[PDB]
């Protein structure tokens, strides 16, 4: 039950992967379920999925894994759960499409593109849990 017992302590923080199919507003209330702040992984720099994406790239087997990125209100932003504002996002070569409700990453795409979809997808989702 403590963050050690097969689990993965990394950049002193728990994360854990899962391979299960669950859309992302069952997902994430799965993460939040511990009030420790536990939710879709979070990412306000590229430096960050730079890290993470050398463990999940999947490259030998990517997978659609959901990340902490939603829509406000139908206001044509893309922010995270805390709110986290990335600073002029990296735009060539893909196409966000407007994040619908929800924002993942297409298994088409090899290069891990992001691709809006309704947060009513079944679909595997990593979760993050602060220290």
């Amino acid at each position: 039950q403590s963050c050690a017992p097969g689990w993965f302590y990394h950049k002193s923080n728990c994360y854990g992967y899962f391979r299960k199919l669950r859309n992302w507003s069952d997902a994430e209330l799965e993460c939040q379920s511990y009030g420790n702040g536990a939710h879709l992984a979070s990412i306000l720099s590229l430096k960050e999925a730079s890290t993470i994406a050398e463990y999940i790239s999947g490259y030998q087997r990517s997978q659609s894994i959901w990340i902490g990125l939603h829509d406000p209100q139908k206001r044509q932003q893309w922010q995270w759960i805390d709110g986290a504002m990335y600073l002029y996002r990296s735009w060539s070569g893909k196409s966000m499409g407007g994040n619908k409700h929800c924002a993942e990453m297409s298994s088409n795409n090899n290069f891990l593109t992001w691709s809006s979809n309704e947060c009513n997808k079944r679909q595997h989702f990593l979760c993050k849990y602060r220290p």
